[PDB]
């Protein structure tokens, strides 16, 4: 079926965990064995959400060469993504070793450091232009180079540099601060802004490496943000927009990466940001 008919269709039906549940039975299962050595339960956030082993991102290091995260390629739309938990105390020098290693010009951050009264990830950027960060075991220097905070989201330019070979890149940081701490937004609006700037700043673009996106576990708000650009990509590549089959996409996406998107809300939400976002790109 087309995408805003069936919309209205489960709306009116009240089907929505149905059909959440029905993505739930039939997706993938993969090992992912690496995740659960004893050596690696501090990298970990959360018990059970861990990467594939096929499709995990590997540190360029000999003794441990594990992160949470994961390469999510879509070959028909020519996108690529990093998806990873947000950093924890005893990983901030991983999560940059991979950005360096793998040539990204972005990092999305969907979260903010606390919610509901506890800490969802480390405060893994600086704050302050003179007060630069040192990550010693993996031999990085992050400076923050300027801020512009808007109302529902803030970017940074940040310098990463490798202190190994003194060679520095500039990384941009597009952080969406206002998804509610319980919940979905009640509009997409703000959500398709945001998606917007991150591309225009090049940072999904073929020449540079995957985008890194996180929220706590990544997996939910991160899912959310990479099944609707990839949506919309293949709406304006082929021939026959409304032959894009979201639920499609998102089991493809589950090749690569666990439990994308978390509750039916965020599916449901999903559904309205892909429709709404193609009234606007014509
Ligand atoms: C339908 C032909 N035009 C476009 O698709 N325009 C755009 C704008 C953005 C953004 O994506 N497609």
């Amino acid at each position: 079926m087309e995408m805003e008919k069936e919309f209205e269709q489960i709306d009116k039906s009240g089907s929505w965990a149905a059909i959440y549940q029905d993505i739930r039975h039939e997706a993938s299962d993969f090992p992912s064995r690496v995740a659960k050595l004893p050596k690696n339960k501090n990298r970990n956030r959360y018990r059970d959400v861990s990467p594939f082993d096929h499709s995990r991102i590997k540190l360029h290091q000999e003794d441990n060469d594990y992160i949470n995260a994961s390469l999510i390629k879509m070959e028909e739309a020519q996108r690529s993504y990093i998806l990873t938990q947000g950093p924890l105390p005893n990983t901030v020098g991983h999560f940059w070793e991979m950005v360096w290693e793998q040539k990204s010009r972005g990092v999305v951050m969907l979260n903010r450091v606390m919610e509901k009264g506890s800490l969802k990830c480390a405060q893994y950027w600086p704050q302050k232009e003179e007060k630069e960060m040192i990550f010693e075991d993996t031999n990085l220097k992050l400076t923050l180079i300027s801020e512009d905070i808007k109302s529902y989201y803030t970017v940074r330019q940040l310098e990463l540099e490798n202190l190994t070979t003194q060679e520095t890149r500039e990384i941009l940081h597009f952080h969406y601060t206002t998804w509610p701490d319980f919940g979905v937004p009640e509009s997409p609006a703000s959500f398709l802004n945001f998606l917007f700037k991150v591309r225009e700043s090049g940072s999904l673009s073929p020449e540079h490496g995957p985008v890194v996106v996180h929220c706590s576990a990544g997996i939910g708000r991160s899912g959310t943000f990479c099944l609707a650009d990839t949506c919309l990509l293949l709406m304006d590549k082929r021939k026959d927009p409304s032959s894009v089959d979201i639920k499609k996409v998102l089991l493809e996406m589950r090749k690569f990466r666990m439990g994308l998107i978390q509750t039916a809300d965020q599916l449901r939400f999903s559904y309205l940001a892909v429709i709404e976002g193609a009234k606007f790109i014509m």
